[PDB]
């Protein structure tokens, strides 16, 4: 029994399988709420969760199947008291932690199923928004449309962990490539420590890391610290990120608390992050005294019932500082069932 977890569902999770942001008068689920809720109840060794959101997912988000179709991003009220997609676009790391955890679920629980539906959407994937950018090679776009035009891209470094990255290698192309070209997206456009949560690439031009309105760290890119955070100790592909984020973790030692805002251009940090951000730090914070302090923060203020996105950053965060999952060398999970 995982006790966050638990109060998670009932917060969050309907009986019919749907992960809701209450924040939201549409009350909305996205493909990246049910995702982590299967990454969750896949680590939690709850099955019937598991299999519950796994239904609403493919029925609602992919029209009765996940082989057939990349899960629309969004779902919600409509102003004519209607229940339904909101939008039909796709979210790739929404996309990604779902291939993960039905890939993970096949082979913990020893299911055929979970691997085949996993297999078809992370094929579906690669097919469909992974593209061969000039001078990057293989990319994962944000989504399936309006990422990519004629010699430009923009991307989220937040949406690819590296321990998932490793994982999908063992399927070949493109995951071999993306892997690397993934590590390029975190470390090339980081300049002064702090990863953007948009990033912009143009053929020839190079990264777009001049200041810009989404070009700074916050709400997206607390997640690439806490990936990298949860990297296995062993990786060497670690060192040299932690080495790259360092003024993030140098920020939050100093001040005892993770920004807000990071303008990612100059290094300039405004305001304080939430709570979530602070569990994003956990994994992330190297130094003893210093996860402390977070670690206190997280205790004292935990998410409660109208507090979605702060709490499903804190299941990751906290989870992770308390051993609820683990990642293998390999990017397998290690459960601690």
């Amino acid at each position: 029994t995982w006790p966050a977890w638990e109060q998670f569902k009932k917060d969050y999770i309907s009986q019919e399988g749907r992960v809701i942001d209450p924040s939201d008068a549409r009350k909305i689920t996205t493909s990246e709420g049910q995702s982590y809720g299967m990454f969750s109840a896949l680590a939690a060794n709850d099955r019937a969760a598991f299999d519950n959101i796994l239904d609403w997912t493919q029925n609602n988000l992919a029209q009765g199947s996940l082989k057939e179709r990349l899960p629309a991003w969004l779902w919600g009220k409509k102003e004519n008291s209607k229940w339904e997609v909101l939008d039909s676009n796709s979210a790739s790391d929404g996309d990604v932690w779902m291939a993960w955890s039905l890939l993970e679920a096949g082979r913990l629980w020893k299911e055929q199923r979970y691997t085949d539906i996993g297999s078809a959407l992370l094929k579906r994937i690669a097919r469909e928004e992974v593209v061969t950018v000039p001078g990057l090679g293989s990319m994962l776009l944000p989504g399936k449309v309006g990422f990519a035009e004629d010699n430009s891209w923009r991307f989220n470094p937040s949406y690819l962990p590296p321990t998932l990255a490793q994982y999908f290698t063992r399927f070949g192309a493109p995951w071999t490539t993306l892997r690397e070209t993934n590590q390029r997206l975190l470390l090339e456009t980081a300049p002064k420590g702090f990863s953007p949560d948009w990033v912009r690439y143009e053929k020839d031009k190079g990264w777009q890391l001049k200041a810009e309105k989404t070009l700074i760290s916050s709400y997206d890119a607390i997640r690439v610290y806490m990936w990298v955070g949860m990297m296995p100790d062993s990786d060497p592909q670690k060192a040299r990120m932690l080495n790259r984020f360092k003024p993030m973790a140098t920020f939050t030692e100093k001040n005892g608390y993770p920004p807000e805002k990071v303008d990612v251009a100059t290094g300039k940090a405004q305001g304080k992050g939430p709570v979530g951000f602070s569990a994003a730090m956990l994994p992330f914070l190297q130094n003893r005294d210093a996860q402390a302090v977070q670690r206190q923060r997280v205790a004292d203020n935990f998410p409660g019932s109208d507090a979605y996105y702060n709490y499903v950053l804190t299941l990751f965060g906290q989870g992770w500082d308390q051993h609820r999952f683990r990642f293998s060398t390999k990017g397998e999970l290690l459960p601690d069932w």
